[PDB]
């Protein structure tokens, strides 16, 4: 049983923050991949892998986690199949000497490393990848970076350069033209010349993002070019970079688009131009002629400071970009939406996604989107519609790339996202002349409508609602009704009117939908229904219902709703938790749909659990109840149950197990115990567990402990993770340690 | 020192505290005891045996999470006044309860016979509470009140036997009564003899009988056919002195005036929740009530029906005595001004509250007309551009209605929880001199500009919490230059956003800014000016923003965000994420500080060093954080420091000579650290341990030597002071060593 990683096959070696101190000595001799990463690690040496020769990659990433990581001249050099070597975030002061030859991925961004040196990187001729990024930037204390001359030129596999957010103030001459990507942002280079990526035939993405940049609200300290000038490509810069398929050019204070810059490059797929100060050129853009097989393009955030225009001006030859797929348009800052503002893209035949968000937009006219050929996703969020480094090196600086729509909802067909506007009632004419949609995000609108079932009946079809972070008042049963087709509802946060006990709250309209299948009610605070206490549907198969008030609900004063769940004949997922339940009626435990296989019940404050109930339901499989006060098992569980596969009891206060517990239920695969109170486990409790949660929990290492720890090893296809978190408690000696470690 | 209570001046505070039975170390000497929310299970007459000066006793709450008690078992009590046990599940009154008692309360248990042998004996009886015994779908017996049983109790001033079945008036009733509660009672008719002798009461509650059922938040039964309460119209003849009458939730449809004949000076009459939309328009008994105060005739609303309008009747003119009437939950479309006619003579009419009437639009202008209002009440509305606790009123709140600090300064103007998501030019034009004005929780997300406000040029006291504010305009709220309280907690909506702008600028713009309040805006980062200025400001509220970003290493623009505020006394850092503070940045904090918190971070490590440039510095508040230890040269760093919090770090061990350093120091809180020991080494008036792992072996002895030589250093929840080991020790406090 492998100690301190978890090993598994797919030979990984997961061994990450593990508070390692040194490199284990105790690792397989059969594992090619090893993570260390997030550990305490201070000091590498030749020593530090020595049993281990057929390791294809080491990751040392972010050691050690709160001076600097310690790397020998050579410590890696005996390892002959080592392919890739991280060592982010170590706050090394040179490239480590003498590595290994056969490396092809090498990353050292986040380091204190100036000086890029043939003695450090030309004898590395099999590298693929290399990552030098974010070492010198922002008001960190730190020199110029030193490239010397040639330090590439050797290099003739390497495929990936990244050198952003270091001060370079010149692209480097002599990099091989093996190159496929090569990334420059926030480098200080003010200046492109015919001469920077003469030879680079393979290029398929170039970054020169952040050079002279555009520095207005900027969230980072930010240098401009002299005068607030842009960045200055030659004419020529791009010349013989035939493939290139992504171009970024944010923040570069581009007032200019020059379009011979294009005229040899016809691949050209994503065209990045954020953060300049183009409103004029989206106005003309000559430079949208040689651009006919562009499918992404952003121009967000080019507002100019102040205005806010009546209207966006859209050049007529954007209809000149017939591979468009996505428009990205944030932050042009302007007030109305008018139809014939948008022309020039109506006949785009691949044209699927537009982004207007943040633009502070007071109106729009829906009915232009009807006019558009194929769009599938109109994302209009944030707008003002009515009726210990903070940036992630791994990311794109300038956007996130977490999808405008949720997947669950997209699936389902046209999307329009109108989410954090000011819909704080949807009028009768509101969604006219809208095309067919299936997914629409009304969420956080501050809308204290009473739905009444008219409000949808223009897109009648949609299927999947999100409705959450508003205040929707419920005084009315047919609300949403006019929706049959509606499989998924979200209604989360909608607090504010269930709050307030005097005034009505009508959850009947749920019984209307023939083919509802998930429900969302979580964090509305639920305590008080008017006329009808039950919740039912004949489709329904999830219903969240966390954060609420079962505690109230339930309350042993009141009977009204000891059924609430019963009417739900086709639910199989119920979460109840953080509901500040102390106990369960029986009665009102005994009324949950027999259906249930998965119900959660955990972060409340439950006491007691009446374990027989689950008689009551034959096809349960998980149940949770993670978060509670729970203080003891049942000893006879399989009288109970023969269907449970998963059953969590993390954070609770249990202090025994059971006689034979671990074998007492056959179909129990994951069991888990961690953070409870248990100080050993007898004998007593050993007479198709796969997974068996422990740590936490306040272990006596006597040799009262000899027991399990037998038990461990003879059960060995019974996973327990975080052995090294296994801890004893006492005695003092053995205090901190593993279980598994002592004799 | 006191075990296991804290005695005062004396008083025992013996609370909570996870006690079995009565403690046998109370002093001798102790009046009152609260033995409240422990797990006792049984009292004798061993019980308090050594105690004789016993004024009051608390019991309540036991035990906590069953209390059997044995007859005459506080006979030997000679001087108990006061005795509470609610919440105890007791099946009967204690038999032999002494004489002396002048109050007991007996609310919330299993007592469904009131008899003689426990209650006749009690001359001496001023305040005696039998409430919420059997109600609601609890498993109880109707209430059998032995005839006669208060007879005997001719001292009896108070009887409140709300929330139980009774179902009559019981009769035969003290005439010293001053106050009777009968509220859920279930009694569906009121005779004329029902009160008829009791001559002095001055309170009448007979809410909830017959109660209005429709959307009740509790299991309600209601009287056949939704019918009225009856109430004989002699029923309150001879009620002369009768100053609060509480007919909620009644189900009266009618009034009957004469109810009011010989009551002229009723000043509270409660009509919440009945059905009085026809009186309200008509209401002859509006006449009858010439001296009273406060009006409540909240949730009178006929369901499904939402009118253009509210009809109040002319005789809402004869209120002349009207201080406040509160109007909730009529439930109306639109407030004109000729709908609030008879209402604007009433010459010390105050406050107007039709808070939940789902109104869309109001003639602001009728305010005006009105004498003097303090307090326009209109939040929760639709304007544009065991569960309850047994001692509070069970159908509204009495929380103020707007918060003391704002309604110090005058004519307030409660608006929270509307839709109004923008002021327009005249959103505030014909109104009175405003000056508090509550606009929260309206989803405002305007870019103000200086100009909103003009029209009410005068408020002092603003509250924008829980909006969606744009901060585009250094200008905002530039117009109120007497403002002195601005409170734009919760308005993070787009301070999450890097791409807009976030000017504060405004912020140096007030002479009289006091107080302000940016809590929980989530703010990272800022446009143009990266600094707070202000030359007036005395308290600034930050927490629940991102100086973890504002102060990381990679960045100086934010260094000195603080700096600018050259009067502040007070600043609050909490639930900043921080890991750890730029010494550069905490030397740039104002020197003028008398009150630092920093709790609710994530701190490991604090320069103690920096205490040097704070020499006003009274409070420092560390809590919740990480730190895992003190500095040793404390009194080298502050000669100022009073209070010291640092509950809830991983302070393992205590430097020496840290509890003698500081001669400012009155308050030093280590409670739930990981102190094992305080070895011998290490104005002083309190100190807090509970909650740390002390080794109780002999190591310790010093300290408890130490606390027996200071007993002017209190040492509170010694209770909770609990040894860790060695085994043989675990669970027991480190005095019982
Ligand atoms: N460019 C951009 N993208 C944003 C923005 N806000 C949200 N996003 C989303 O990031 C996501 C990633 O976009 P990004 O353009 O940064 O990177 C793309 C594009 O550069 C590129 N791509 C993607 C689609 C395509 O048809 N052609 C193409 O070249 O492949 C990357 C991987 O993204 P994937 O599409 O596989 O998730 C997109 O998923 P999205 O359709 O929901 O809108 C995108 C935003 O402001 N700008
Ligand atoms: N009656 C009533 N009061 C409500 C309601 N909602 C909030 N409140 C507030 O609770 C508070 C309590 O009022 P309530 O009528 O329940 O009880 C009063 C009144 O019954 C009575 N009183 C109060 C003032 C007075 O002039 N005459 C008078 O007889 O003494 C009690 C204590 O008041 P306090 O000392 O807390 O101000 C009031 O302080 P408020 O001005 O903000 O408006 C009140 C509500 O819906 N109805
Ligand atoms: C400028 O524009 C280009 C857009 O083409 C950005 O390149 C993209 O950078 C991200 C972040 O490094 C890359 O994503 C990462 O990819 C790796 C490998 O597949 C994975 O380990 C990460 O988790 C993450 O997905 C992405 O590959 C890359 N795009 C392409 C086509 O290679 C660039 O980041 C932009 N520059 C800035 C500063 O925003
Ligand atoms: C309201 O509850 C709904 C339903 O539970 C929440 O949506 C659901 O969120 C879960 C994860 O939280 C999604 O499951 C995930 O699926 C992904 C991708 O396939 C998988 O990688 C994850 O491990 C997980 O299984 C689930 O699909 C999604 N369901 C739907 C129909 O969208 C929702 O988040 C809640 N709303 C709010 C505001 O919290
Ligand atoms: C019916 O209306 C009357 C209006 O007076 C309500 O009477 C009030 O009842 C509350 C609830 O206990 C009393 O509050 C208590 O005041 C005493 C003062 O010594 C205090 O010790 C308690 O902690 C508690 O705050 C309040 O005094 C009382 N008003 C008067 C003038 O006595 C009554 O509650 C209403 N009935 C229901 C069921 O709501
Ligand atoms: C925004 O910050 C202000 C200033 O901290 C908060 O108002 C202040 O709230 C405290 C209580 O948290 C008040 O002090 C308390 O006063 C009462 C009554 O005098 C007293 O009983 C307490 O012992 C304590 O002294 C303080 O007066 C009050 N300040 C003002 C100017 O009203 C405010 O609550 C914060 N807002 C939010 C939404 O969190
Ligand atoms: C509806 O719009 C809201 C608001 O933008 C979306 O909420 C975001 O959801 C993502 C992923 O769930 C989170 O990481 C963000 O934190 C959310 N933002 C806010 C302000 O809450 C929501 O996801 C959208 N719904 C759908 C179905 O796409
Ligand atoms: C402004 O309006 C809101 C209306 O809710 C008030 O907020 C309430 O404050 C009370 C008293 O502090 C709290 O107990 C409530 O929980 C709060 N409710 C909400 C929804 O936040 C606020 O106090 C009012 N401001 C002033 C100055 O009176
Ligand atoms: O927007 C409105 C308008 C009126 N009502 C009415 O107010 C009462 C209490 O909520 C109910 O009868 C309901 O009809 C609402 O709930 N919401
Ligand atoms: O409601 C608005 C309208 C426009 N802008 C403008 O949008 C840009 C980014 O916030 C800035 O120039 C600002 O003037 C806003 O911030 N808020
Ligand atoms: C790191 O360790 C090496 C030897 O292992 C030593 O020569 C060097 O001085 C150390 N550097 C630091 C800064 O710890
Ligand atoms: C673009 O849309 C056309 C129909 O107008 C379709 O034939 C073609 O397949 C689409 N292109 C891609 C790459 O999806
Ligand atoms: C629901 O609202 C509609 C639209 O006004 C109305 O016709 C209907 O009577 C309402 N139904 C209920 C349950 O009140
Ligand atoms: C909703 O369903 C119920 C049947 O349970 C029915 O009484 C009602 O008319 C339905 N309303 C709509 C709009 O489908
Ligand atoms: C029950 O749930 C299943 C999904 O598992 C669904 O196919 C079916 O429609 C549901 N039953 C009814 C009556 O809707
Ligand atoms: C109004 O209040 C004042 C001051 O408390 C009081 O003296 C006066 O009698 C009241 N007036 C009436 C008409 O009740
Ligand atoms: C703030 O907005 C007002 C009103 O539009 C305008 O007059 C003023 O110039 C603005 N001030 C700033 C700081 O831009
Ligand atoms: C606020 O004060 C600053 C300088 O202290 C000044 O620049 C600005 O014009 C002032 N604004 C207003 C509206 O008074
Ligand atoms: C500083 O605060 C105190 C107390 O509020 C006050 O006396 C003084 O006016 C303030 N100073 C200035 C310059 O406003
Ligand atoms: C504390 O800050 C002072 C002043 O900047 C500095 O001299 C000292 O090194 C700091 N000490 C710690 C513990 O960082």
């Amino acid at each position: 049983r492998s100690y301190p990683c978890d090993e598994k096959k797919q030979v990984i070696a997961e061994c990450s923050n593990r508070r390692l101190q040194e490199v284990p000595q105790t690792v397989g001799k059969y594992v090619t991949e090893l993570d260390l990463s997030d550990n305490f690690i201070t000091h590498i040496t030749n020593e530090s892998f020595q049993g281990l020769q057929n390791l294809t990659k080491i990751n040392l990433n972010h050691n050690p986690n709160v001076n600097g990581l310690n790397i020998t001249d050579g410590a890696f050099l005996n390892l002959k199949n080592l392919r890739e070597l991280l060592l982010e975030d170590n706050q090394l002061p040179q490239i480590p000497s003498g590595l290994p030859e056969s490396l092809t991925e090498l990353s050292l961004i986040q380091n204190n490393i100036y000086n890029i040196t043939k003695e450090g990187i030309s004898r590395l001729i099999n590298l693929k990848n290399l990552y030098l990024a974010w070492n010198c930037y922002f008001n960190k204390v730190c020199e110029k970076t030193n490239i010397e001359d040639g330090v590439f030129e050797t290099l003739t596999n390497l495929e990936l350069l990244s050198l952003s957010f270091n001060s370079l103030s010149h692209v480097p001459p002599k990099l091989p033209s093996s190159l496929r990507k090569l990334f420059l942002s926030n480098t200080q280079i003010k200046y492109i010349s015919e001469e920077d990526f003469k030879g680079l035939i393979n290029l398929t993405l170039l970054d020169l993002s952040g050079n002279c940049p555009r520095c207005f609200n900027a969230p980072f300290p930010c240098v401009p070019c002299d005068g607030g000038a842009s960045i200055n490509i030659d004419r020529f810069a791009f010349q013989n970079l035939t493939q290139l398929r992504y171009l970024n050019l944010s923040s570069t204070s581009l007032r200019k688009i020059n379009a011979a810059w294009f005229k040899n490059m016809p691949h050209l797929k994503v065209l990045d131009l954020e953060f300049n100060y183009l409103v004029g050129e989206i106005a003309s853009g000559a430079f949208l002629t040689m651009l006919p097989r562009l499918e992404i393009l952003d121009l967000s955030f080019n507002y100019i400071k102040g205005s806010y225009p009546q209207h966006i001006n859209i050049s007529r030859n954007f209809s000149k970009l017939l591979s468009l797929r996505a428009l990205h348009l944030r932050g042009y800052v302007f007030q109305e939406l008018r139809e014939d503002d948008f022309q020039p893209l109506m006949q785009l035949p691949n044209l699927s996604t537009i982004n207007l968000g943040i633009n502070f937009i007071k109106q729009i006219d829906f009915k232009l989107f009807q006019n558009f050929s194929n769009l599938e996703i109109i994302y209009l969020s944030e707008n003002r519609i009515s009726p210990d480094f903070e940036f992630d090196p791994h990311s794109n600086f300038y956007h996130f790339t977490r999808p405008l729509i949720k997947p669950q909802c997209a699936a389902y067909g046209k999307a329009l996202d109108l989410s954090l506007n000011s819909i704080f009632f949807i009028g009768p004419n509101q969604f006219e002349n809208l095309p067919d949609i299936a997914c629409l995000n009304l969420s956080a609108n501050s809308n204290a409508q009473v739905l009444s079932g008219t409000e949808f009946s223009a897109i009648p079809h949609v299927k999947y609602l999100d409705l959450t972070n508003n205040r929707l008042d419920f005084d009315n049963a047919s609300a949403l009704t006019e929706l049959s087709d509606l499989e998924v509802l979200d209604l989360s946060y909608n607090s504010h009117y269930f709050r307030i006990a005097g005034v009505t709250h009508h959850l009947e309209f749920i019984q209307n939908f023939t083919n509802l299948k998930v429900l969302n009610l979580s964090h509305n605070n639920i305590y008080t229904l008017t006329d009808k206490y039950n919740l039912e549907s004949k489709s329904l198969v999830e219903l969240v219902f966390s954060g609420n008030r079962l505690d109230i609900l339930w309350n042993d004063d009141d009977n009204r709703y000891i059924s609430i769940f019963k009417g739900l004949k086709n639910l199989t997922r119920l979460d109840l938790s953080l509901n500040r339940l102390k106990h369960i009626p029986n009665e009102a435990f005994l009324n949950l749909p027999a259906s249930l296989t998965e119900l959660h019940i955990n972060d409340n404050m439950l006491k007691f659990f009446n374990w027989t109930l689950l008689q009551q339901f034959p096809r349960l499989e998980l149940l949770d109840l993670r978060g509670n006060k729970l203080l003891f098992l049942t000893d006879s569980l399989s009288d109970f149950t023969s269907s449970l596969r998963t059953l969590l009891l993390s954070h609770n206060r249990i202090s025994h197990l059971p006689s034979g517990f671990l074998s007492e239920v056959s179909s129990l695969k994951h069991l888990d115990l961690s953070s409870n109170l248990l100080k050993t486990i007898n004998k007593s409790a050993l007479e198709k567990l796969s997974m068996l949660e422990l740590h936490g929990n306040p272990f006596e290492c006597t040799c009262d402990i000899g027991d399990f720890r037998r038990w461990m090893d003879e059960h060995l296809n019974v996973k327990i993770p975080r052995l090294v978190d296994v801890i004893c408690a006492s005695p003092g000696d053995q205090r901190g340690k593993s279980i598994v470690s002592l004799e």
